[PDB]
Formats: structure tokens, sequence, C-alpha cells
DNA sequence: GTACCCGATGTGT
């Protein structure tokens, strides 16, 4: 249907093209970008997956300035709105926002700008939380109502409806109000992840019973995804000498998954001399302004040590490569945080380091949820289970993985053939270390049951199990993991009299491992 | 037996 929406023949177009020119200065639309502005701009309700810095802010910043009256915008963080409100008005688009950053009187100068013949403002920037508290706020949206000059309900990164709506910040999920109060606004949700269940999820709890949808492809070509076994008390050293084996001058983000670990991470990376910083929410709002000014300017910081508490604002286009030192919590956030790398299309790496023994403090630290509750939490052990499926599949094409994952099917399977460069670890000492490791098991049991059976049989007759097999010659019969005696003869310190006495005891259970 | 342990915002007089 979205041939009708790619028009240029609407009674808005006009306006639209003279700021999208003056305003904006800009000279062409991007994919989807025209048609849901359209939509928009029809009073349809949008749900709008593009990748980032695929322009989804154009989408409902256009609309907000064609459409009269004020356009609601809600967004998860604070940061996110004056960033945004800042770079708009550094463009000379009227906005402004409602947040707890602002002063009394601002704020009472906003409400008075909203209650004017004509409300000035095009965009009004407010969290969640603001809605579900301000009766201020309220009556102004209701005032703006009355004169049809409320414009849209905006969504940005929607997925957060989702991901915190029902176990963190359940405002996410009682904004809901709006569609009750004001149910003839409507509203645009935009997100650059979502698989089909979480589409369903974010279009049931944001009240959009029938959205035009604009998709695209979750490919991310200049991708290559690694994921390596974790040595626990060594992977630090680890990722620091890949990181100075690959990216001596490129910038970076080790995300980690304690703030012990975002500091241990730092320490170590400053101790030899790689300018990482570590970032989470212990450090003030003072110490992580200027860590993440630090980071982005490239002065005195190569890589950044973070929690999943950064990320979102950031747009810095050449991070070539993202470091998870533990596996994250859903593969939804594995994607949105190693996406982060290569905004700028060239190849970029991203670097998972894989334990199970990191799966169960992920399940400590989803069990330690104030506000869950018996559904919440099995969709997060769901989550935390597909994460570790698609971390354990040493065989599958990771990119197909991912794809399948968000439902995308079409995609050719040689991509990662075609292209080598941008090649995932699976397509390129693999699963040898498996092959040798099952046998040292093996050959340690088997060393563990002759010891047994030796110091039984010693027990017997009196004497130390030294003078039936000594260590050497025990270890020697584990690593044979043999059974025939033509071959036992032919270990040293094994015997043909030692055979004839003890023959039945020590072939035992070791028979049982001819399968090694 | 005990230490482990991420992440927002939020006001009319
Ligand atoms: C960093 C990022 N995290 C996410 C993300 C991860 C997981 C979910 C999710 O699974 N949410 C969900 C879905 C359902 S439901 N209705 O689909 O069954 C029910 C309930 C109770 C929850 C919590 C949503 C978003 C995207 S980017
Ligand atoms: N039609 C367009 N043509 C060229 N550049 C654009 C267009 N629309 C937006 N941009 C640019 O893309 C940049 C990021 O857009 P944004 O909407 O933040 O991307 P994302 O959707 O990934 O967040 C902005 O700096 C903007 O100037
Ligand atoms: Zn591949």
């Amino acid at each position: 249907k979205h041939e009708r929406f790619q028009s240029l023949s609407f009674p808005h177009t006009k306006e639209m093209m003279k700021i999208f020119h003056k305003k904006f200065g800009l000279h062409n639309f991007r994919t989807n970008q025209l048609e849901a502005i359209n939509a928009a701009l029809l009073g349809e309700d949008c749900f709008i997956l593009m990748p980032t810095g695929g322009g989804k802010s154009l989408c409902y910043q256009l609309p907000a300035c064609v459409s009269p009256g004020v356009t609601v915008v809600i967004s998860p963080l604070r940061s996110l709105i004056v960033d945004q409100v800042q770079k708009l008005t550094s463009l000379d688009i009227p906005a402004t926002y409602l947040t707890g950053d602002k002063t009394d009187s601002e704020a009472t100068n906003i409400y008075l700008q909203l209650s004017k013949k004509d409300p000035i403002i095009k965009l009004l920037y407010v969290t969640p939380e603001k809605i579900c508290a301000s009766n201020r706020l309220i009556s102004t949206l209701e005032n703006l109502y009355e004169r049809k000059l409320l414009a849209r309900f905006v969504i940005d990164e929607a997925h957060c409806v989702s991901q915190w709506g029902h176990d963190f910040r359940q405002d996410y999920k009682r904004m809901n109000m709006l569609r009750q109060k004001f149910p003839s606004v409507p509203v645009m949700a935009l997100t650059a992840t979502a698989n089909p269940r979480v589409q369903k999820d974010i279009l049931t709890q944001l009240k959009i019973l029938r959205p035009q949808v604009f998709s695209m492809s979750f490919n991310r070509h200049n991708l290559k995804y690694y994921v390596l076994p974790k040595k626990p008390k060594k992977v630090a050293f680890d990722c620091l000498e890949w990181i100075r084996k690959h990216h001596p001058y490129d910038s970076g983000i080790i995300y980690c998954l304690s703030r012990r670990e975002c500091d241990t991470m730092a320490d170590t990376l400053q101790r030899d001399g790689l300018a990482a910083l570590a970032y989470h929410a212990g450090l003030s709002d003072s110490a992580r302004d200027e860590v993440q000014q630090k980071w982005i300017n490239q002065d005195g910081c190569q890589v950044i040590c973070a929690t999943i508490a950064f990320g979102m604002g950031i747009d810095k286009p050449d991070v070539r490569f993202v470091i998870h030192a533990s596996l994250p919590k859903s593969v939804e956030g594995y994607y949105q945080e190693s996406g982060r790398a290569g905004r700028d299309g060239e190849i970029s790496h991203c670097l998972l380091f894989y334990t199970y023994h990191d799966v169960t403090r992920l399940k400590r630290l989803i069990m330690m949820e104030k506000d869950g509750n018996h559904h919440t939490r099995e969709t997060h052990f769901n989550n935390l289970y597909s994460m570790v499926h698609y971390c354990e599949n040493i065989t599958e094409c990771r990119r197909i993985q991912l794809l399948a994952y968000f439902g995308e099917n079409g995609f050719n399977p040689d991509f990662c053939k075609k292209h080598p460069d941008v090649s995932c670890d699976n397509c390129c000492s693999k699963a040898l270390v498996a092959k040798v490791s099952q046998r040292e098991e093996m050959v340690k049991k088997c060393l563990g049951e002759l010891t047994e059976v030796c110091k039984s049989l010693g027990k017997v007759f009196g004497v130390h199990y030294f003078n039936i097999f000594n260590t050497v010659t025990l270890k020697k019969l584990a690593e044979s993991l043999s059974s025939d005696p033509e071959v036992l003869l032919q270990i040293d310190g094994v015997t043909e009299d030692k055979l004839e006495k003890y023959g039945a005891e020590v072939i035992s259970v070791l028979q049982k491992y001819s399968e090694w």
C-alpha cells in the first residue's frame, strides 16, 4: 500500500518540501523516509523499523513542523531529550522539553507558550514518568486537545516499551493513559531492533491496532561477528591483547556485566597504557559527562568500558570494535549493543566472550528484579536461553541466526562467503579443542577409577597401592584408554606377572572407556 | 556455609 504514500501531490507536500530544503537543509530523502512522512501527515498511526542512522528523526520532525499544534515525543532518557532538542534548536526548529532538569519558572513559561492562541513550540519532549506524574502536563495536553492542536504522540526507541514497561519502568505501560485521554491523536513508534514478538508487544502496549509498517533489512553488511571462549580470570588480558593486535588506533567499547568488572577492565587497560575509561551508574553525572566527552573526542580515551547504561545516545560513526566481556541478557540487547559498531559503513568487529558461568550471574541479576513477577521473569529467562543458544551455535552462520531471530527469511545464505572480509567466525584449532578436552576428561576419570581400585587391592593384601601400580604407570594406563592386554604390555612398567595377578581388577571399568 | 549483584524519572500556587 506504500504506492499511495509515495506521492508528491498531497496538499501538504509543498510546505513539507519547503521546510525540508530551507529549515532542515537536506536535498534527497532516504529509503522509506518520504513514504513514512506522507503517512504521518495523513494522520495514520506508524510503526517504523529503520536501522540506526537511517533517518528516523526526520520521519517525525518534519510532520511535527508541518502539522498544526504540538507533537509530543516520549523518550526514555533525559540525555537523549536534551541532545535532540539542542540539535533541533541549533537547526532553528521550535522545540522544547519538560524534564527534571528545567526549573519551575521556565516550565511555567513553556506552559504559557503552549496556552497561547498560536503554540509556537512544535516539539515537546517528555519522559514516560513525567506524563505519569504531572497533572499540569495532562491539563495542558487536554487544553491542546480541545483546540485540535495536539498533533502526534511519538515513541522514540519503542522497543523500550517492551524492554522496561513490564518490570523496571512500568510507566512505559501506564502511559497508555494517553490513548484513553486523547484517542483521536495519532501515534508513531520508531525502533531499530524488534523481533516479531517484540513488534507485536510494542503495538499492543502502545494501543496501536492498525499501523502502517515501514521496515527494512536487519542485515549489517559491514560487521564481522565473533564469539570466543572466555577465561574469567584472564579475559581482560585477552581482550586487551586482541585490541592491541587488531585495533591499536581504533575507538571501541567493552561492555561489562557489573560495575566492578568495568573498573577491573579499565584498571588493566590503563596499567598497560591503553586509554580506557570506565562508565556506569556508580559514577556521578559529572564524571559520566566528562568520560563521555573524552571518548567521543578520542582525547585520552581509546576504549570505554561500560555497562548497558552507555550507548543509547552515542552517535560515534567510527567505532571499529565492540567487546562484550560477558554475554548480554538477550539477543535483542546483543544486536543493539554490537550495532554501535560501524555506523560509517566500514568493516568492524563484534567480539563476545562467552561462558555459561556468566549465564548464572545474569540469572541472578534477573531474579534480583524489584518489580518482577512470574511472567516477566519467565520471558527474561527465555531471552537468556536464546542468547546462550546463539553463543553455543558453532555451526549456523551468525548472520543467518540473527536474521532468523528477527524474522527476515529471504536472505542470501552465501553472503558470508561472497564477502569474506566481513565474515563471521563460523563462516571462516576451533572444534578440535573439544575433541582434546573430552579425551583429557576421560583419562582423568580413568586415572581416578584405577587409583581407587588399586587402593582397594592394597587394602585387601595389606600393602600400599604403589606396590600394585605406581603413579606413573597408572597415568600411562589412563592415557592409552585401551583394554587390550597386548597393548598394555607395550606400556613401560606393565608386566605379564602383574597382568596375571591384577588384570580382572585393572581392566575393570577401563574396558568401558574404549570409546575415547 | 557466603559473596555475588545492570539499569530512569519523577511537582502548580
Ligand atoms: C536492550 C534491548 N532490550 C530489548 C528487549 C528485550 C526483551 C524484551 C522482551 O522480551 N519483553 C517482553 C515481552 C513480552 S511479550 N508480550 O512479547 O510476551 C512480555 C514481557 C513481560 C516482556 C518483558 C523486549 C525488549 C530490545 S533492545
Ligand atoms: N533525507 C536525508 N538525507 C540525508 N541525510 C539525512 C536525511 N535525513 C536525516 N539525515 C541525517 O542523518 C543523521 C542522523 O539521522 P537520525 O534520524 O538520527 O538517524 P537514526 O534513525 O539512525 O537515529 C542526521 O544528522 C541527519 O542530518
Ligand atoms: Zn557467517
